């Protein structure tokens, strides 16, 4: 037997950081969940009980807190690059660090029309994430994403013209509900190291904002021929707006809302043009994925 | 053996309804999860296998859809009163209906600064709920609530002066983080029946809005001496603003964020006045409850 | 405004305890989640910011650990009685303690046919719970329960003879699947205090075992006319077997498995007597409740 | 812009199947959740709104039910191979099918010491899974797994000798609790097609059973030097026992149970040799992974 691949570390490390402007009194909070997995010359911990090569996962947890104390935690693309670089520079036998960060929303409260200096609201479960892989000699690969963005439009979605055979019961339609939970990932070009990541810092927040805006506008305005077609249009625009992105991936469930035929009850009309009451379906659901890159 | 209490019905009935203004093109969606449990002269279904007294739970599900087709679904206090009244009027041997409604957020999207006519976003997991108990001869009792409103303030929360004995390790503090998931319930005065509920329809949305506003402002502005003290002030204001409410109940977890002592590492200062990085605790949590009524 | 009711404490306190027999080498583990809420003369913490009446929730957490160190944690009915008695005896102004305990399964592993001395498996998510209310001057009220016991039978369940009207579409049936998650609660007669609870210690484990056995046998052997009828038979037997129980309550979802008509595809027969493939429904579900007591 | 990768299908398809022996009266149930994603020449559905290349996801759902009606659903490795082969053979432009199956436990009840003919219990949340990738011209790749197997041992776990530096606070230990949720995957050698899979049918259930047995025995009997070391020993044995497996992967969380120092309270001794009461930690957790293959 041989170890073909090994990685280990600390998952589900919850971190909060507060920034206090002494000038203005204004406080800003950041809350994340962090995962760090390491690889390197660690095979003997598995094969020979040799713990001397193990940086304890508890020590990894400590490091995350220390790094957050001494560095900015935003944008998470920078924080994660700093964190991963740390492990491969500090430990000679560690050659890769895999850092995943989930950012939780704490949005400043408006009270009486004015931004409150130190109160916040979790205004939805949408997340901003990063995956950062720091590999000794091979630079820094960053995948940024948004997830848990739940949307619905009540009309201007169509689905017709699909393949019909002896397994098909689905009726063509020119007017349906479309609802999904958006998972969108943009993959940056490889960066040579931390100096290069630092050089692009302003692009990370801006690109996140553009991706969200494009997603929302396109969903709302597209007279959609299918989930496939709509999602392609989203990906095409993001790539057009940020040249340092190599690929954009979307993964979208099609969360079905079914018509309910009530005609058995006193001839009540609740289908097609007369559909007002629908049954949301918890399962099953369509799942549609696409990765779009440059020609 | 005797049946001392019995109730039965359909839970987790998901319902969507759309309203279409043909004038303006504007669509509005409502999505709920509904539970209906019935009581009455049904003991023999349990004791004698006599199913003749059972209105099938499947029929209850059908009724919910039919009622939603033929009536307004908002405010949920009205919808639930209509639904419960239906069962006790229609079936001679059914004498109580217990209706629980959870309303899910579908907030109209702003695209380019303009309200979109038919696209929506789930802008958080906060819910608006109602519990309606319709009892033959005893009217309609309505409890309205908001839940899942998650908030945090980074300062202006204190906790000092509490009882100290040989079980106490907690240090007094003059500056801490306060974070909670708000569950707030207001109980209306008993209504004689549907005509009376209809007569008060405008008060339901207005009171929900006031309760939310009061909760948020009070949390943000109170230099809090304890969760207990802050929540009392919220309840006092709601009761003052709506005379048709008899009681207000709050149930608030105290979701702890712990300081992390980093002084073992190079003398790093991260406690008291120097606290910047904290560890959110998933469990355990304080749980603080209060019911406030009129003197 | 006046405080009509108030309670506060610590929820979600996870506790593990190990017992080591030095004779035999055999270890036994117990794992619980505990909630303790207190009531008494504490209104001024809410109304006047008077924290002097508050036993901090952190201190409540400490107490739970200390009590578990110094006392047996099984049966949970005894542990919870000891814990609640502590608070009302120790603090003059605390007059009620409400203790909820959820016991998690750690079942000893069989390796090579022999019981292992110190390895355990979580052999399902079924829980054994207790709710203990200790009220100064009014003794100790104990509700014991099992929950999360998920069962299914593939035949010998019928549902016919129910009320049919213009809201009914459900077809009568003589052969269906029946599946549920059992929640069963037995309420003990009031106990005068801790000495009395101690006097009945052997009955707690025995009654839990009987309730589970009766539930399982009755479900498996009853040619069920309805959930209502089957659950009544379970409750009747428990009450017959343990005289110190006053009431038994069951709450049972009816988790539907629907036939799938495949006849549109090449005349495939998959309904009634020919039903082999079914669609489990996640929602909605029937919910059936009964409380049975003594005549 | 170009489509670099695309896949789509139906997720969360819940399926139940019953087998009835008319001889003996004995019924056996199977319950799964199935996901099928397809790839092929479908780019134009995304880029040109050309739905003619789409086999509707609703039709995929129908197919799953039809296939389950006409074929055995066990072992899931066979069912998934049949299902995936179907799509690539039936549709000329579909060239890959990705089939994921989660099998849920329905274990026959023992009532009075005898196996019941048609009643079942969900005896834990452990799953048996398969991932089957059927690729036109490249055969059938099957990954089998077990997941959600939760275990704990109260002693005979050690962790000492690890790297200590200025980020390390963790104390070496010779006696700790070890608890994990086992996720174990075995990857079969590529199969040329369905005839070859059929030829190995008996090996699938047998290998699943061996993997579970080896996992459980090794966990219980190993005087563990680390999670890394213990998991390696599990993987080595599986590979030794089944030659048609190419790799074994384990992913194991280290779910921490912390000592609680109670010495501040009346000198109570609850650490090291005197540790009886521990605090289970919900987060963070160690995460340890290994892929082991043949030399
Ligand atoms: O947008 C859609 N894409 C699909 O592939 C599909 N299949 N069924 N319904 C569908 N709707
Ligand atoms: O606001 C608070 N109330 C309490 O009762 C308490 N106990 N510990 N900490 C606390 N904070
Ligand atoms: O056992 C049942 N009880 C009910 O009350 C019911 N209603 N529909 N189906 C049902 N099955
Ligand atoms: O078994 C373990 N492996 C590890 O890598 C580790 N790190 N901390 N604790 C640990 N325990
Ligand atoms: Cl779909
Ligand atoms: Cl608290
Ligand atoms: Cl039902
Ligand atoms: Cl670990
Ligand atoms: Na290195
Ligand atoms: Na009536
Ligand atoms: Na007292
Ligand atoms: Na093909």
């Amino acid at each position: 037997s041989a170890v073909k691949a090994a990685r280990y570390g600390k998952d589900n490390v919850r971190v909060y950081k507060v920034h206090k402007d002494e000038k203005t009194g204004v406080q800003t909070v950041y809350e994340m969940t962090v995962c760090v997995l390491l690889e390197g010359e660690i095979e003997t911990s598995y094969t020979k009980a040799d713990n001397s090569v193990i940086v304890a996962t508890d020590s990894i947890k400590n490091t995350i807190y220390i790094t957050a104390k001494q560095n900015p935690v935003t944008p998470p693309e920078l924080f994660g690059s700093i964190l991963g670089t740390h492990f491969i520079e500090k430990y000679n036998h560690i050659h890769a660090a895999h850092v995943n960060i989930v950012c939780h929303r704490w949005t400043r409260m408006d009270i009486d029309g004015k931004p409150h200096p130190h109160s916040f609201i979790r205004d939805s479960e949408e997340k901003r994430n990063v995956q950062v892989d720091v590999v000794e000699g091979k630079g820094i690969d960053i995948k940024s994403s948004l997830s848990g963005l739940t949307v619905l439009k009540s009309t201007n979605s169509q689905f017709w013209g699909f393949l019909r055979d002896e397994y098909t019961t689905l009726k063509e339609t020119w007017d349906r509900i479309l609802s999904t939970d958006v998972d969108a990932t943009w993959q940056w070009k490889n960066f040579s190291g931390l100096q290069e990541v630092r050089s692009h810092v302003p692009k990370f927040d801006a690109t996140w904002a553009t991706a969200r805006e494009v997603t929302l506008k396109t969903f709302a305005e597209d007279n959609s021929a299918s989930v496939q077609a709509t999602m392609y249009k989203m990906a095409e625009q993001i790539l057009a707006r940020q040249q340092l992105i190599e690929t954009v991936e979307y993964s979208l469930p099609n969360k079905h809302y079914f018509e309910i035929d009530l005609s058995w009850h006193k001839g009540l009309q609740n289908t097609g043009k007369n559909a007002e009451v629908f049954a949301p379906q918890s399962d099953p659901n369509g799942l549609i994925k696409c990765t779009v890159g440059r020609s």
